[PDB]
């Protein structure tokens, strides 16, 4: 309840799980403050009406922060890290979002300026922004027990949450964390199928998206098989096993297989790359 | 309150929208009946140990229901009307959820035997059975403005529910009927996905299905294009990026447009069979 | 009982072999109360009947009076030309089974009421696995086919397969799944063992192991109630190579294949029986 | 042989497969098997327990319970479970390793670090032993006696088929039969869809599909002829099978399942030249 939150970062993710926390009522906004070099941003400006407090200055969010998210795009930490190094406290829980940076990278810049920096690496998605994110973290080498309880007790308020291993993050990545945009432009061509067959716009991106809402629900809620689920709309020689039909001769599955697998490949090539660097 | 709900057929259909009214509490699962010809089914068991009353003989289930589901196979239907055509009563609304069936069809079996047959037709799915379906009606010659209403009430507690013009439904069982087969493809591909870059394949699956289902409902409280809310995803060059590419490389938009196409022209095709016997 | 029961087969080709052998490995029927009959002797299909001690007869008039039950083994255009040559010969007490794709007890019970009131005529679809008594059998009791006539064909067939009974309009797409499913299944087995051989092993060894595999996970799902897809994730461990291997079958459409070949089957079968019914 | 305990080092889908197919086969009385896993909530461990299987966390129990001990850990897991109970292995163990890819020569470099001529199987197997229809190769280690083979071949003909050969084929075999059943269980999903689109119930189509399968693999096994041949018998001209045969390659249905088997057997080789540079 005293907790303070602080952001490194102002953008779209961000702007997500303040929305989510503060949605949640685990957070007020007036706990939680966010900096970013750039105030004139649609989500600095949303940040500023839920009441979250903003500031040009890293520092000042350090300050104000028991637990900091860096919440900027990858190539940028190690310069947020060596920023305000000298500025991270005992009491400091550091929680790295950037997709791809490795805890290892983050204690080694964070080791130089005092010993014992606790860290957290997590991988999120901005369905947090609804509560219903997918959420994983990875505690590091200095964290205490009752950092990674605390933090998947914060992040669980906005989703699904659970501890992996490191070495899973990447994975994760190509699948919900990149995963929205796989389901967006899924949502976006069945509205156009939809309105193929007759229906107005409007109409079928809602029914769409109710759809593929429930279908997933009646995943997470069942102990069967998806396949098995599947088998339970199909009646024989009807509509749903025509259409699974033409799915399945455009290679569908492995296409979703194929997305997973270039995110994650991209993931690891550009920690590669910061690594060599 | 007082109202009593049957279904004629007690197979998936009837499992999922009596288990999602009676986890709603809008209907005690005592006030519905269902009969089928065959009681050493799943869902029939299911039913029982619900709370359903289950009986071999559709006119029981006529005799004590004020709204009667229609939830056998379509070309069941006709035989179905002939059986119980005699016991529909001035308070019955009847309520037709066969795939492809019209409502003149229905109308004109149910006048032979009593004038003015209160009739709605509707298309729905199976993601009722965690109150988050999608379903469509359209009213019928003789039902009354109550009729419309009260269906309303009652599928909008299992789920999105709105009222569209007859010539809608064929389309919308094509894209939200049809949609959970489509979403359960995906979900067993992008699981595989997440084994394939090293997942525990139960890890994959809740991943995925947190993440269609959460982006699922980003669109549904967004007033944004679903383009927009996939840029949001993605940062410049980044791992999200690289993945949406594969994935338009594969014309996967153009899959799901099929689907929606296929189911919804089989199912016009079965209509006309129908008509045409 | 059963070993007193007399057989009759028109037709002498690969699925009364199959048929026969199937039968006599059960311990079901002697050989020699078996007889088939066919216009050509020169076939292997006969030459292998008679080593196994059925009888052989040119005269499908024979076949009929030596037989209880009668299976019709011929191609489906010959059964009309069969059920004239013999129509007069079935006597009450005949079942006849008939074994051709495609062809509708109705055509049958047109051909054989012109003759006596009430032919006994069951429809059956089955496959050559039938040889090594693991067939898949289906079939539908026609219009004056007694109770115990149908319990009679399931525990015969039951003897040499899986047989259930079905409504009549499903045995065209089970002809697309089991009554096809071996031709599948030979050429999938062809193509493992080739990609056994690329990756360096022998060619008697690659085939064995295939067909060990597809047997060894067909009966698996066979005594399971899991679905196939359970049992497939529970090959594969995470980044592992059986995972590899799915995504290029995935890649190349491997599911809509299948799918594409059970319905390219029935719909020759019903566009067959079209014509037929058109003649 | 009654005389003879059976222990597991890890109790996954593969030991749970092999304990149900050795207590079905009566070779084993469950009891006489133990199996050690560091996580006893899996689905795999309660079905164990329910066999009547000893369970333990302790790898070293397993060890000193066994005389044959099968090694069914995860690739990646052989050198930490050799390194751990290296020191317990005794002269009368045989060390069996069903793991993917990891040679006889790793697994003999560890433990020979403790003790000199431990006696290594290395084999290959798949989940149909769980009905006792498995396919299974061995070969065969340096220190492993003419009777350790022997031994091997006859508990392991007990689930299926099994024959010796040359360790450089197993990976190839891994790709084939190891494999083998998710490609044969894809298929038989998909047999099922095309039954169901033509009008069969799914219960009925999968059934169907499975014997169809199993019989024509039957009839390969039990026949001298080719399986062209085989496949030739049953169209006739013209007919609905032969149509359906043209779909399949017009698709390039064989050139699918090589494809499968080679990407198998190459991962399997990646993997394990990644874990020989670790
Ligand atoms: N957008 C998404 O769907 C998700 C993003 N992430 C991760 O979140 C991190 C940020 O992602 P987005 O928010 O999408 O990026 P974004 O580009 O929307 O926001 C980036 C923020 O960093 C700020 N920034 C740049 N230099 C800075 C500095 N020196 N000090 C402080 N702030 C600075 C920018 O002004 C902007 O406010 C990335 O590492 C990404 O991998 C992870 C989960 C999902
Ligand atoms: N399964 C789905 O995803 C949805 C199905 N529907 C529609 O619901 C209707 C039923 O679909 P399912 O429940 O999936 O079929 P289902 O096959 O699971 O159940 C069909 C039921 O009808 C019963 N039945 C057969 N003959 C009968 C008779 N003479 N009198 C009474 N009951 C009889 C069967 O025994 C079985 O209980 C179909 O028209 C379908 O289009 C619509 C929305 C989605
Ligand atoms: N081969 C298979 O895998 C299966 C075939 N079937 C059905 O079995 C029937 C026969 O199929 P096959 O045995 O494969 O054909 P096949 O061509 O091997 O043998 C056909 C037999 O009919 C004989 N025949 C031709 N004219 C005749 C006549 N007027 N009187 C008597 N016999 C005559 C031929 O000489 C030959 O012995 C077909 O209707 C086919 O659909 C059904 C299930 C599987
Ligand atoms: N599943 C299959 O179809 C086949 C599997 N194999 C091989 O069998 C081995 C196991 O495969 P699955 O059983 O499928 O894996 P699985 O993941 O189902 O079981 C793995 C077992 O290892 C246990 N484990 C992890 N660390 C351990 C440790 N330090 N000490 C003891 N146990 C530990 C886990 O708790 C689990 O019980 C793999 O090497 C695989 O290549 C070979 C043939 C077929
Ligand atoms: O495949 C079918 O026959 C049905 C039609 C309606 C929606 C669900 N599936
Ligand atoms: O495209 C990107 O860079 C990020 C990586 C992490 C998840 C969301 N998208
Ligand atoms: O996918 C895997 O890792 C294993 C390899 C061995 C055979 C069965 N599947
Ligand atoms: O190709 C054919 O004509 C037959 C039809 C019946 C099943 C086996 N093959």
């Amino acid at each position: 309840q005293s907790m303070s939150v602080g952001f490194i970062g102002a953008g779209q993710l961000a702007f997500a799980l303040a929305k989510g926390f503060t949605a949640a009522g685990v957070l007020a906004a007036h706990k939680i403050m966010a900096s970013s070099p750039d105030m004139d941003l649609a989500t600095v400006s949303a940040l500023r009406k839920m009441g979250v407090k903003l500031t040009p200055h890293n520092k000042e969010t350090v300050q104000h922060s028991d637990v900091l998210f860096l919440a900027v795009k990858p190539h940028i930490i190690p310069f947020i890290l060596d920023e305000i190094g000298a500025d991270i406290e005992d009491r400091h829980i550091v929680v790295s979002c950037a997709a791809g940076v490795t805890i290892s990278s983050i204690e080694k810049k964070l080791s130089a300026f005092r010993p014992a920096p606790r860290v957290i690496r997590c991988m999120t998605n901005t369905p947090v922004v609804v509560r219903e994110g997918a959420t994983v973290y990875a505690t590091g080498t200095h964290a205490q027990v009752e950092d990674g309880r605390l933090m998947e007790q914060l992040l669980s308020s906005v989703g699904f949450c659970t501890e992996v291993e490191e070495d899973l993050i990447d994975a994760v990545t190509g699948l919900s964390g990149s995963g929205p945009a796989y389901a967006f432009t899924a949502l976006d061509a069945l509205a156009d199928g939809g309105v193929k067959m007759g229906l107005p716009r409007r109409l079928a991106v809602r029914l769409g998206a109710q759809a593929l809402l429930g279908a997933a629900k009646m995943l997470l809620h069942s102990e069967q098989h998806p396949g098995q689920l599947k088998d339970n709309v199909s009646s024989p020689g009807g509509a749903t096993i025509h259409a699974l039909h033409v799915l399945e001769s455009g290679g569908f599955r492995s296409l979703l297989i194929n997305a997973v697998e270039a995110s994650c490949i991209r993931t690891r090539e550009l920690q590669s790359m910061a690594d060599q660097e």
